[PDB]
RNA sequence: CGAAGCCCUCACGGGCAAUGUGGUGUCAGGGCUACCUCUCAUCAGCCGACCGUCUCGACGAAGUCUCUUGGAACAGAGCGU
């Protein structure tokens, strides 16, 4: 798909941004865990972002998270490392997933960047 | 629902696990909501016995009487337990 820069992973893992504002909204309120949750919040849109792992295994559990991210409107990034977007929730595992519903906090930085994706 | 979980170790500590441990649930059910009733089931843990098929062992009753045959009576006939 599109290609991050390494620039813009950092920010907002949650958002096209790699993780930084996405610590925030743990500590500020909202996020999910795995692919399993971060699926069910985009189908009832509740997440302002999410994010997704490049990495993946052969999982393709993040296979159909873009397009169903482009229909609910949900504006999703991806970071590299599964590792990454995995510490940044708490979490001591990586995790190929995403986030942030509320974006709390940083109802700011978040939204910022998802302008810079889809520019 | 979403880490509330599991394994190793006395412990310390380590490992697994959101690519989902664990809870719920599985064609009579459960959940959620609003009520009624009640818990007596289930599940976790505590304490914690009585009595008593297989094999082995102990003790254990009553003739070693007569005649005949015989190498030998455990035989025949007689008497008795």
């Amino acid at each position: 798909a599109a290609e991050k820069k390494e620039r813009l992973t950092k920010e907002a893992a949650a958002v096209a941004e790699g993780k930084s504002k996405q610590d925030a909204s743990p500590k500020p309120y909202a996020v999910k865990y795995g692919l399993n949750h971060v699926v069910a919040l985009i189908e009832n849109k509740k997440a302002k972002l999410v994010l997704i792992a490049n990495d993946v295994d052969p999982i393709e559990l993040v296979v159909f998270l873009p397009a169903l991210c482009k229909k609910m409107g949900v504006p999703y990034a991806i970071v590299k490392g599964k590792a990454r977007l995995g510490t940044l929730v708490n979490q001591k595992t990586s995790a190929v997933a995403a986030l942030t519903e509320v974006r709390a906090e940083d109802e700011a930085a978040l939204a910022k960047l998802v302008s810079t994706i889809d520019a």
